[PDB]
Protein backbone atom coordinates (compact mmCIF):
# COMPACT_ATOMS: atom_id res chain seq x y z
CA UNK A 1 0.00 0.00 0.00
CA UNK A 2 1.23 3.04 -0.72
CA UNK A 3 -0.52 6.65 -2.44
CA UNK A 4 2.58 7.18 -4.92
CA UNK A 5 2.44 11.30 -5.77
CA UNK A 6 5.24 12.55 -8.38
CA UNK A 7 5.04 14.89 -11.40
CA UNK A 8 2.86 15.70 -13.32
CA UNK A 9 1.41 17.14 -9.98
CA UNK A 10 -1.24 18.40 -12.11
CA UNK A 11 -3.99 15.99 -12.54
CA UNK A 12 -7.69 16.41 -14.42
CA UNK A 13 -8.20 13.37 -15.20
CA UNK A 14 -10.13 10.59 -13.32
CA UNK A 15 -13.82 8.50 -13.18
CA UNK A 16 -14.98 5.49 -12.76
CA UNK A 17 -15.07 3.10 -15.92
CA UNK A 18 -16.56 -0.45 -16.84
CA UNK A 19 -13.95 -3.54 -16.98
CA UNK A 20 -11.37 -3.56 -20.14
CA UNK A 21 -14.01 -4.81 -23.29
CA UNK A 22 -13.76 -8.26 -23.40
CA UNK A 23 -12.83 -10.04 -26.52
CA UNK A 24 -16.36 -11.63 -26.53
CA UNK A 25 -18.93 -10.50 -24.08
CA UNK A 26 -21.16 -12.60 -25.38
CA UNK A 27 -21.60 -10.40 -28.30
CA UNK A 28 -21.44 -11.48 -31.99
CA UNK A 29 -18.42 -10.89 -33.34
CA UNK A 30 -19.79 -9.50 -36.76
CA UNK A 31 -22.58 -6.31 -35.76
CA UNK A 32 -21.35 -6.62 -31.95
CA UNK A 33 -24.92 -6.93 -30.95
CA UNK A 34 -25.96 -8.75 -27.41
CA UNK A 35 -26.31 -12.44 -28.56
CA UNK A 36 -26.05 -14.32 -24.61
CA UNK A 37 -27.63 -17.65 -25.01
CA UNK A 38 -29.00 -16.90 -29.49
CA UNK A 39 -25.18 -16.62 -29.61
CA UNK A 40 -23.70 -18.68 -32.59
CA UNK A 41 -19.89 -20.48 -32.41
CA UNK A 42 -18.42 -20.37 -35.75
CA UNK A 43 -15.83 -22.70 -37.06
CA UNK A 44 -13.50 -19.93 -37.23
CA UNK A 45 -13.47 -19.58 -33.62
CA UNK A 46 -15.46 -16.32 -33.46
CA UNK A 47 -19.21 -15.84 -32.04
CA UNK A 48 -22.43 -14.60 -34.19
CA UNK A 49 -25.72 -13.63 -33.22
CA UNK A 50 -26.72 -16.90 -35.88
CA UNK A 51 -27.61 -13.87 -38.12
CA UNK A 52 -23.82 -13.50 -39.48
CA UNK A 53 -23.27 -17.05 -38.50
CA UNK A 54 -23.27 -18.14 -42.07
CA UNK A 55 -19.47 -17.76 -43.76
CA UNK A 56 -20.90 -15.87 -46.52
CA UNK A 57 -22.43 -12.90 -44.29
CA UNK A 58 -19.23 -12.24 -42.28
CA UNK A 59 -16.76 -13.26 -44.75
CA UNK A 60 -15.51 -15.97 -42.75
CA UNK A 61 -11.84 -16.35 -43.26
CA UNK A 62 -12.26 -20.05 -42.79
CA UNK A 63 -11.93 -22.91 -45.50
CA UNK A 64 -13.83 -25.71 -43.51
CA UNK A 65 -16.21 -25.63 -46.55
CA UNK A 66 -13.85 -26.26 -49.07
CA UNK A 67 -11.57 -28.48 -46.85
CA UNK A 68 -13.54 -31.40 -45.91
CA UNK A 69 -15.83 -33.29 -48.79
CA UNK A 70 -15.62 -30.52 -50.88
CA UNK A 71 -12.85 -31.02 -53.63
CA UNK A 72 -14.61 -27.20 -55.14
CA UNK A 73 -11.50 -26.31 -56.99
CA UNK A 74 -10.25 -23.13 -55.03
ZN1 LIG B 1 -24.61 -10.46 -35.69
ZN1 LIG C 1 -16.54 -17.63 -39.30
Amino acid sequence: GSSGSSGPSSSQSEEKAPELPKPKKNRCFMCRKKVGLTGFDCRCGNLFCGLHRYSDKHNCPYDYKAEASGPSSG
